[PDB]
Order: structure tokens, then sequence, then C-alpha cells
């Protein structure tokens, strides 16, 4: 007869049971909260990069404007050079 | 034979364990997909990244070789304009 | 004597057991993707800080180049001004 001692091994087995599964549910804790750091890290990265993007786009349009301006200005300075040269042979 | 309620109480233990391993699979199955995702994301970016400063870098090849001719403009028209400056003290006045 | 239900809850614990090893799997590998995704973002934030400050730069660079170079062009400008008002010093 007896064999009592198996409903507590039974009882036993169940707490390591509950035991084993609330480390699964500390383990999957840490990587939800894990994934949303990251995921929150690369947002805000995102955020700073359109700032920081839209800056040398407007230094761009700003420096590329003078550029091409300047342009303008070698043209009038050739005009002007043109009417130089032929007036410099019409005379010593 | 004393206590056959034990036989019931622990059908009733096992069918929470199934229950809470079925969260886990859940859990896990969720966690999986998310990754995926954000690793995708995260791959877009790396591309996204490198073509507006392989954009922007064109842009700084080029208005820079800009400079570099305009300079030469200039150096050659400052040149064309001391010689022709010499010949103004050689005429008659 | 109920001896075949005894060892059906002990197949049952080793079912568990092994779907309980299958989660540590699946937790050790997302844990080092996460670790994975987690270091690209920092070596991007890193790539992303030097190829800013040359990108800067250069933009700061080519714009000092455009104010000397503007003084430049006045000063070429002034020039024509000077040689030709020499010229008109010829007619009178």
């Amino acid at each position: 007869e007896g064999l009592k001692e198996f409903l507590q091994q039974t009882d036993d087995r169940f707490h390591e049971m509950h035991v084993a599964l609330a480390q699964k549910d500390q383990e999957i804790a840490f990587l939800r909260s894990m994934l949303g750091k990251l995921s929150e890290k690369i947002d805000q990265l995102e955020k700073s990069l359109e700032l920081k993007f839209d800056v040398l786009d407007e230094n761009q349009s700003k420096l590329s404007e003078d550029l091409m301006e300047f342009r303008r200005d070698a043209s009038m300075l050739n005009d002007e050079l043109s009417h130089i040269n032929a007036r410099l042979n019409m005379g010593i």
C-alpha cells in the first residue's frame, strides 16, 4: 500500500513549472521593453535626422544659388572686358 | 483512499499550464514578427541614408568644381588687367 | 489501483519541459537578434556623426571660399572702371 509520497512529487513538479513559467514571464517582459527601447531610439534618431537633413538642404540651396548668381557677374565682367580691349586698340 | 479530489486538482493545474504556455507561444510569435519589422525598418534606413549622402556628395563635388573653374577664370582675368595697366603707362599723355 | 494514471501525468510533465526547453531557445535567439539590431543602430549613429562633420565642414569651407571669392570679384570690377576711367582721360 502506501505510495502517498507520489502525491507530493507531482505537487512539487507543479511548483517547478510555476517557477519556470515565472521566469518565462520575466524574460519576455524584458524582451518587450528592450524592443521598445530600440524602437524609441530609432524614432528619435529619425527625428534628429530630419532636422539635420533640412539644415544641410537649406545650406546647399543658399550656396548653390550664390554660385549661379556669380556666373552672371562673370558675364557682366566679360562684357566690360570686350569694351575695354576694343578701346585700347583705338589709340596708344 | 482518502483524497480523490486531488485527481481533479491536477487536471485543473495542467489546464492552467497549457494556457499559460499557450500565452508564451503567442508572446514569442508577436515578438518574432515585431522583431522582423524592426530589422526591416533598420535595413531601409541604412539604404535611404546611403543615397541622401551620395546625393549631396555629388552636389558638393559639382559645386566645388564650379568654384575651381571660376577661380581660374578670375586669375587669368586679373592677369589680363595687369598687362593692360602696364600698357597705359606706355601711352602718350 | 490507478497506477496507469500516475504515469500519465509524468508524461505530460515531460511534454511541458520540452515545450519550456523550446521557449529557452526562442528567447535566446530573439535576445541575440535584439543585440545585433541594437548594435546595427550604434554604428549607424556613429557613422552619421562622422559623415555629418565632414559635409558640415565642406559646406563651411566652400562658403568661406565664396566670401573670399566675392571680394576678389569686386576688386576685378573696380579695376575695369579704373581702366575705362584712364581711357576717358586720354580724350580730355
